[PDB]
């Protein structure tokens, strides 16, 4: 679909079999979700944002459905203010910016 | 144009008579620019992201040109690591997300 930007580009995602809301974020290299339980092995990682760095759990090759489009990739879990879908998964669902 | 997301969506902007590179960021409500001494009145503000908050100066009715398309609105100036074009200006150039 075509998504305009008058409101936050919030969409419903499915991950670990649960539904959640997340922001499509072209300024984010990586996908970061609020704390949640996810199956699988993970490793500690650090990521930086506008205000400094946070510690996250890095889960590799996770299935996530974004408005019904499937992606399989890296998902970071940690104390983000909002669930964000970054470019690593936006590229998999075929997202572009147009103006 | 159409901008794919394999790489960071960096574009040239013109603001206060100067050229800069800036990230087109659908996850950013507002526009945040690197330290720059703009003329006119401003108001202090705090904006938050991953890692916490930063102190910025809020300027109103600032003209920015983004790949030849003009936009006018609020611009926040402070110690951001990157120039960020947010939805307040992206809407004005008709920018949409398409997958
Ligand atoms: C030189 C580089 O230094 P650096 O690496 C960080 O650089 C950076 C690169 C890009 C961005 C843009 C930010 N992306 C992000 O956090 O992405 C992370 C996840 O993926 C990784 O890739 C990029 C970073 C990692 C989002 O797109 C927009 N954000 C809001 C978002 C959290 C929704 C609430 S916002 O900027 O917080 C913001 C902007 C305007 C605004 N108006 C009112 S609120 C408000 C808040 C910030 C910093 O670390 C040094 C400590």
């Amino acid at each position: 679909p075509q998504i305009t930007l008058w409101k936050r580009p919030l969409v419903t995602i499915k991950i670990g079999g649960q539904l959640k809301e997340a922001l499509l974020d072209t300024g984010a290299d990586d996908t970061v979700l609020e704390e949640m339980n996810l199956p699988g092995r993970w490793k500690p990682k650090m990521i930086g944002g506008i205000g400094g760095f946070i510690k996250v759990r890095q889960y590799d090759q996770i299935l996530i459905e974004i408005c019904g489009h499937k992606a399989i990739g890296t998902v970071l879990v940690g104390p983000t203010p909002v669930n964000i879908i970054g470019r690593n998964l936006l590229t998999q669902i075929g997202c572009t910016l147009n103006f």
